[PDB]
């Protein structure tokens, strides 16, 4: 009588096919069926109209977006976009990521979407945005998150000159939370200022994981095709076997923009970077008027340099002890107890003061469209 | 939202609710049955999902209640869709009663289940467990040892005494049907079995019907063998309600008390035909050794439903000339001796059950041939 075993893979949040899962398997079917083409089916057509009422009560009794109040669009992305958002009931803010289902099938060359989720909804760390829920319809996956009312560090560098202390304080967070996310067996894969987001208290937080790899045996990534943005791809993940010390090539690239004021590798053309990046080695140069100091060129000189030779190769120690972070305000240690260099002024719970201002075809036979997403809501059974 | 979440939560453990988990479960495993074959595998949606829950879905089949869970004793009786076949349960080494419906075979089962499930009454037989697998349909009762009452007006020629005791129990277990909502429709003494004491409790539920607001049921499907059913239901292609239910019951008092059905026919056609011309067809026999008491009530049920003997409730019933006896008294009469009470040798004994003794096709496209047997599974 063994029957126990049963309910924990039916209440563990991590379990492959919990109440959630359950749950949405029975709404991927009733979704997948409702075709008057398909309802021509005795056996198909029977079901469903049995089904109908409680479907009706299950899909409205669940986590819909209806739910929330939509308040602004606080980002784009190639496959959606990121709502500020204000759940009806319980008046709590938060971000939500949509992603198109037809968009992602169309387009997407991966399921991105599964590491992405669980990275935010069990990291417990706070260097990664969290997950509050998951859930999905008919037309889209959701993720509500934590809302980082500061803004990401595009608008920082552009708001701002960035002084070399603003500049420590920065790479040094980035470098935390790129080694809480090595730690958790993950490698980053596009570390750049679109993923690096502001709390209300002006700490970082990291936030779009659709780039992140599970590491192997040795900490390695096998891969064909290359990852990530244009500007902070390191030579290796281009040219396309490699390891965690990419995610610091980025960080690089990273520290040369906040204190030069662009990117190390620019080119008039978007191939022109391609080229430029291949030959960092003669590419690689600090303007005339050199006001940065010796010790920030060093840092960003041993990250902008070949995998092999790329501090951080023999662990992020090494990059810790570099001279450059040595400072009379913080210690790596107690960093997130400091306080920011910028820290916001927010009108209210739903200030975006620090963000600019912003289906599937009908079939014949059965195709199953909602199948590859059973799993994603992460509502009844979570942790 | 705190109340929607915990409704949601508090619905998949409603054993009562289409959502259990044990239904959602089902439509899950169902998913897998209808989709794994080489012509679906050709859809990458279809191929994905499946190779990401095949195995976890087989953990799920090797956990949950499967048929080889139970030794099957012997085969203790035989119907038109499977077998009701004697079983112990090899962990528990408990006996039961297990009915079969084969899939391939074959909607009535819903009814059936649920009665038998949540009746909650000394009067019906429960159902402890209902599973499944690709081709039946189980469904685990409590094991009625006295057999039917078809089994014992066969070793009697049933006494008077004997047969009021036994209609006041088909009285009071019609009235608890009656009383969960449904009409039964074909009462006959195949459904009436006896238990370790000889007292009552129903079996078949296949022929029962949820009554509407007003407690009436409509019927288009096929009566079957008319002998018990009322006339109108056999009318039926129409609204009738609890009447019907009474009809049957003077049905099974004038056998016990004559040896024959009041309208037995040769003929099926025969037998419908005597039912509609009752009125004329009904005959007492030369030399009966009825009561005029037990006649009064024979004919007050074998009447049109407009003039019925219950049509104005149970209590009509109940107050009947025929029921007055020193023996026993209605709220206490489960609780009396029944005349018969079996006399059994062990937990497996089948002494007064008589002794006894394909395929759904590969297709092409999505067929959804599990669909129907989705939330089937029912567990306590
Ligand atoms: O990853 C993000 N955007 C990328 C993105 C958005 C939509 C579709 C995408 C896509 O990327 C891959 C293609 O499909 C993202 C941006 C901002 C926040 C955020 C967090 C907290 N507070 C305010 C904002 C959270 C996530
Ligand atoms: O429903 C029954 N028979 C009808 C029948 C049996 C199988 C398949 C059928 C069918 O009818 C039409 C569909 O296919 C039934 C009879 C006896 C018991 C019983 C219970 C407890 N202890 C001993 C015996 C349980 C069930």
């Amino acid at each position: 009588t063994r029957f126990e075993k049963m309910d924990n893979l039916l209440r563990d949040p991590k379990s492959e096919v919990n109440s959630d899962c359950l749950l949405d398997g029975l709404d991927a079917l009733v979704y997948d069926l409702d075709f008057p083409a398909l309802r021509k089916n005795k056996n198909i057509d029977n079901f469903l109209s049995r089904y109908k009422d409680t479907i009706n009560k299950i899909r409205d009794l669940r986590m819909k977006a209806e739910d929330y109040e939509v308040v602004k669009v606080i980002g784009r992305g190639a496959f959606g976009e990121v709502q500020l958002v204000r759940h009806k009931s319980t008046r709590k803010v938060y971000a939500m990521k949509l992603l198109s289902k037809f968009e992602m099938i169309k387009r997407s060359d991966s399921a991105f979407f599964w590491e992405e989720r669980d990275i935010m909804a069990f990291a417990n760390s706070p260097w990664v945005v969290q997950l509050f829920y998951a859930f999905q319809d008919d037309r889209y996956l959701y993720m509500v998150m934590e809302y980082m009312p500061g803004g990401d560090l595009v608008n920082l560098m552009s708001n701002y000159d960035v002084p070399e202390k603003w500049a420590r304080f920065y790479t040094a967070e980035v470098v935390l939370a790129l080694d809480a996310i090595h730690s958790m067996g993950f490698i980053h894969r596009d570390v750049k200022p679109d993923n690096m987001l502001l709390d209300k208290s002006g700490h970082l937080k990291l936030a779009d994981f659709g780039t992140c790899m599970k590491m192997n045996k040795e900490g390695m990534v096998r891969c064909d095709t290359a990852v990530g943005t244009p500007d902070y791809i390191s030579p290796e993940v281009l040219k396309s076997y490699y390891g965690r010390e990419c995610d610091w090539w980025s960080v690089g690239v990273f520290l040369y923009e906040m204190l030069v004021g662009d990117t190390p590798f620019y080119a008039d053309s978007l191939v022109g970077t391609y080229s430029k990046i291949m030959n960092h080695k003669n590419s690689l140069t600090f303007p005339d008027d050199n006001d940065i100091s010796k010790e920030a060129k060093n840092l960003i000189c041993a990250f902008l340099t070949d995998r092999e030779v790329r501090l951080g190769r023999n662990g992020v120690e090494e990059i810790k002890r570099h001279l450059f972070f040595k400072n009379d305000q913080w210690a790596w240690e107690t960093l997130r107890d400091t306080v920011a260099p910028v820290v916001p002024d927010l009108s209210s719970d739903i200030d975006t003061s620090n963000f600019d201002d912003l289906t599937f075809p009908i079939p014949k036979a059965f195709v199953g469209n909602q199948l590859p997403f059973v799993g994603f809501t992460y509502y009844s059974n979570r942790r």
